[PDB]
């Protein structure tokens, strides 16, 4: 993996939007994991060398971004301040805004989906419904608080650019709260579309045709899901902004969606 993982470390010098003696933050592409099959980790010594010489240790992961997310990404130079950021984490301290492209426009146009999830992952509510009825079911022991603030930014009458904070931090609650909670899944999200999570996601014919493609190509389109900032406190704030993917701002334009004002 050497020769590719040079490569891939100097794309990432080439998208490097901040630097200090503490932090090195990167654009995440889409597609890479952080984890291992070429991911950051493997990177992370080459792109320590890279940046600081022969005699530079790995940089560390402070934090998390799923394959197909793109955008703010913070790794530092020394263990202790990886730990640090990760602790800022842990305890909810620093802002995560990611924008996303839906399918369907969220109603309200702002709120907060706070629906608990259990993992595979599903909503897990306070009441299950039998032959049309609501029956109240025990919360289940292993569903995991979470809480997604969102707001729409631009839409039509089909689509929407939208804005998402989550506060918490469980795994894909963004997709899942915007599927299940608003009925409005992310462009591109064919594991969390149409309750078929082997299926692609089915766009309508007005929605296709706006984007240039037949329903065939459908499964090809990629997940629209940008970590656009990170608000991080003094370790005065850090506040981290990531220019939206080729990809996606091709997307918006093609759905008459705008950029926020
Ligand atoms: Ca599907
Ligand atoms: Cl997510
Ligand atoms: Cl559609
Ligand atoms: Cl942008």
């Amino acid at each position: 993996l050497y020769f590719q993982g040079n490569v891939l470390a100097k794309a990432l010098t080439r998208g490097i939007l901040h630097q200090d003696k503490n932090l090195v933050v990167i654009n995440k592409p889409y597609g890479l994991p952080v984890h291992g099959q070429l991911c950051i980790t493997d990177v992370l010594p080459i792109l320590a060398k890279m940046l600081h010489g022969h005699k530079a240790e790995p940089l560390h992961l402070c934090h998390r971004l799923d394959k197909e997310t793109t955008g703010v990404m913070v790794l530092a130079w020394d263990k202790d301040m990886a730990h640090q950021v990760q602790e800022l984490f842990r305890t909810r301290q620093v802002v995560k805004k990611y924008w996303a492209i839906t399918v369907h426009v969220p109603m309200p146009s702002a709120g907060v989906v706070d629906i608990p999830i259990v993992e595979k992952m599903t909503l897990s509510p306070s009441y299950r419904m039998d032959d049309g009825k609501m029956v109240k079911v025990r919360r289940s022991r292993n569903a995991q608080v979470a809480v997604t603030q969102y707001q729409v930014l631009s839409s039509t009458l089909s689509s929407a650019l939208v804005e998402l904070q989550p506060i918490t931090g469980i795994k894909h609650q963004l997709r899942v709260h915007l599927s299940f909670g608003l009925d409005c899944p992310i462009l591109g999200d064919h594991k969390y579309s149409d309750w078929n999570r082997l299926a692609p996601q089915k766009l309508s014919v007005g929605t296709l045709k706006k984007l240039g493609l037949e329903q065939s190509k459908a499964r090809y389109i990629p997940l629209h899901l940008h970590a656009r900032q990170l608000i991080l406190p003094a370790l005065e704030e850090l506040n981290l902004v990531c220019k939206l993917p080729r990809f996606f701002v091709h997307s918006l334009h093609r759905l008459r969606l705008e950029m926020p004002n």
